[PDB]
């Protein structure tokens, strides 16, 4: 699955890992993260992530 970078701090949201400590099971696509999910490192909103692909 895809990976997304936090353009603030460099955290990688890896869809295969999810974010279970913050309520997100492995395999959750970035689009399906709740609108108010934030970077677990710096708190950046979803708007500050970019998908790692061409
Ligand atoms: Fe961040
Ligand atoms: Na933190």
């Amino acid at each position: 699955m895809a990976k997304w970078v936090c353009k603030i701090c460099g955290y990688i949201y890896d869809e295969d890992a999810g974010d279970p400590d913050n309520g997100i099971s492995p395999g959750t696509k970035f689009e399906e993260l709740p609108d108010d999910w934030v970077c677990p490192i710096c708190g950046a909103p979803k708007s500050e992530f970019e998908k790692l692909e061409d």
